[PDB]
């Protein structure tokens, strides 16, 4: 079923790259306030529509740069929100900030603000750049989501529900629009904690049964995605079972099934739920290892460039010095000259100079671990060569360069 | 904990891990194979041990001849192939299998360039990796550990079960911590090619052994006592109960029974541990995070080097002016005449020089006569004009 590659980007530098690009952009002079902590606000909806479906007021979402820090958060405003009670903030983020799950993002901090020209309520938030919601990314009109998806999207929403359940906690809010991708097939819940303090006091149901409405978004959100029409405009849900049981194996139709039931006489757990998944979450684990793998081979890869760069800096400081004299041209440093030649200006039997990237760092590489292997060195007149070890190149490298630093 | 997958210190693991890797012994008695060279032996200790295979086994770090990249062997000493047969077709389906829990393995070959009949079988390699044995057996093993172990070795099964094949080896010696707390099944297929000829019992047998194999591990573990000389059981399991939960005695139980008239099946075994392998679903991407947290500060080192080192290719077959440019850089000198040696400096020149800033800088000759105002704009043109040249006689 699924692929090895599952959790990997295509192009993990290019990703890495534009998410840098994104984190530190700002806009110079715009009418956005400073707030005491933070500041450098950027927008990040993309269409400022003046909804209020998920919390009962109008939301944006700013990059910010904390002043503490200096770190970039996601904050999350409220317009119009007026404090009547201190409580609801104290006692929701005193549960919350408890909270750190692979599948949910971070809240730091709750609170009220004036900066915006009005009464607003501010969460605060871990930042994932370019990231997208899954409405945006699978909703947004113009394909079928295959089936190893959705099971990627159950377990780390399943993953998501053991830790806020375990805590006496539900997850009030499953829309598509505050489940973001921060990455390929990687899920969190980005607004966590929003509605605890919106229906603070005002609700009357208690934890388990928040709980057992949890389960029944869980599974509407995968009856969306198998057929495409958002959950608020769900009106026969029967029909949209049955157009998900045409598409998808029986597994998924009798999962769902479970989640939207709420006419049995057993109380819904995270627990139970789990049991039943067990099969796909080995899978999904073997996958995040796979990739941990990914991650940690590319790391080593640029941990060396590091290295080999901080070797080529020294090398250039010691060859063809300015000024004993003649100094780089003779003893040791004659020899590292060779090594130089041996290594950047490789050339072919024809003639031509050779430009392989591979030859340069592999060299690179063993003069720093002083590999007892041995090269042949051949001098510009060639008349002459010199047979050494990478060892013994290190020795001459190293004595070479700690003169200029006796010399300070 | 959260840290569970995350290594204490990446930086110095990830250096030691890169000279393990390229480490070679100049004249050791070990030969020189046909696709091989530059064997490293990886055995600890010397210890002519059979217990595992029937015959002495041996590891080396080789590096492939046809690639650059390094394997690493397992080689059966004394072992003598009857059968042509059995290798290709036990290969062929082992060739197939991928998995976090697994050591892949690429090829199986005979040779007697070791001065007697050897059986080698070519593995990824992992550098510095240690066994269970070699870890565990050489305090109390923490639960959450044990559970960590078993999730890995769970869904190990599960794919080797699924391809219709039984992980014949469960030993703690043969289970590697390529990583901390991560480990790897070190010694797939073997008995598959020495038991080929001999064995007879089926495959759903040899997987009902796995899991009481599997069992015998943990057991292990906790009690602190070698699969071999676990003479009771029971005492074990006792001992296990008053030092453990419930839950994991159970699950012990489960894997050593035989008894309940229900054959095993790791669908069964996963069920049951489904909360465990979810809260290790979660360390393994929270460290996922780690590892691209690191990532992102390291990615710009390749770019620096790439920088560098075609500096040092253009230079020492325009060209005096660059001449210059390395001068001010990289050999900056006191009022004194001392070496000035700020790495600061560097990076900031070779960074404006990419960015081709319009920045403009005085460069002197060594001869104060001749003097050059130069924007690294200019610079990063001619600098990309000079290479350009060297890749047009290429
Ligand atoms: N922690 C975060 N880091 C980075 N981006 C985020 C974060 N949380 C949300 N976003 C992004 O901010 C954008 C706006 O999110 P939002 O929840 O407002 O969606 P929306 O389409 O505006 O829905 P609504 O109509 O309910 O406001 C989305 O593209 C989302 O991916
Ligand atoms: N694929 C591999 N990559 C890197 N190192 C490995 C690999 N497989 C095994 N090793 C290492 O090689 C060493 C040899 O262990 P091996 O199990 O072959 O013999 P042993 O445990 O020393 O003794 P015995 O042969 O009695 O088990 C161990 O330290 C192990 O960590
Ligand atoms: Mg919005
Ligand atoms: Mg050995």
């Amino acid at each position: 079923r699924a692929t090895y590659d599952f959790f990997m980007p295509q192009n993990l530098r290019e990703d890495l790259q534009k998410k840098q690009f994104a984190t530190l952009q700002v806009i110079p002079n715009s009418g956005l306030p400073q707030l005491e902590h933070w500041h450098s606000l950027v927008p990040l909806d993309t269409s400022n529509r003046k909804n209020t479906s998920c919390f009962g007021y109008p939301s944006w979402v700013y990059k910010a740069q904390n002043s503490r820090n200096g770190r970039h958060y996601a904050l999350r405003r409220l317009e119009g929100y007026r404090l009547t009670n201190e409580k609801a903030i104290l006692n929701v983020m005193k549960d919350w900030k408890k909270i750190k799950n692979a599948s949910i993002v971070t809240i730091h901090e709750v609170f009220t603000t004036r900066e915006f020209g009005d009464s607003s309520l501010i969460f605060a938030y871990d930042f994932h750049p370019l990231s997208k919601t899954l409405q945006e990314h699978h909703f947004q009109p113009i394909p079928a989501v295959p089936e190893n998806t959705i099971w990627g999207y159950i377990c780390q929403i399943a993953n998501a529900l053991k830790t806020i359940h375990s805590n006496r906690l539900a997850a009030r809010c499953l829309e598509p629009s505050k489940i973001i991708l921060t990455d390929i097939n990687r899920i969190r819940l980005s607004a966590c904690a929003i509605l605890d303090v919106v229906q603070f006091g005002m609700n009357s149901r208690s934890v388990v049964e928040l709980q057992q409405e949890d389960f029944v978004k869980f599974g509407k959100l995968i009856l969306s995605l198998a057929t495409g029409t958002l959950p608020a405009h769900l009106n026969n849900i029967p029909a949209a079972l049955e157009t998900l049981g045409n598409k998808y194996s029986a597994n998924l139709k009798s999962a769902v099934n479970w989640l939207l039931d709420t006419s049995s006489g057993e109380t819904k757990t995270i627990e139970h739920f789990m049991t039943g998944i067990a099969s796909q979450m080995t899978t999904f684990f073997d996958l995040a290892l796979q990739d941990n793998d990914e991650k940690l081979f590319h790391l080593a890869r640029e941990v060396e460039n590091g290295r080999i760069a901080r070797s080529l800096m020294k090398l250039l400081t010691i060859l063809e010095r300015g000024d004993v004299p003649s100094w780089s041209e003779t003893g040791d440093r004659y020899q590292l000259k060779l090594f130089r030649d041996y290594v950047f200006h490789r050339v072919d039997a024809d003639g031509k100079p050779n430009l392989s990237i591979g030859h340069m760092l592999t060299c690179m590489s063993k003069l720093e671990a002083g590999v007892d292997e041995n090269i042949l060195l051949t001098s510009r007149d060639n008349e002459t060569v010199f047979v050494l070890s990478y060892r013994e190149l290190r020795q001459m490298y190293d004595r070479a360069f700690n003169e200029l630093v006796k010399a300070s």
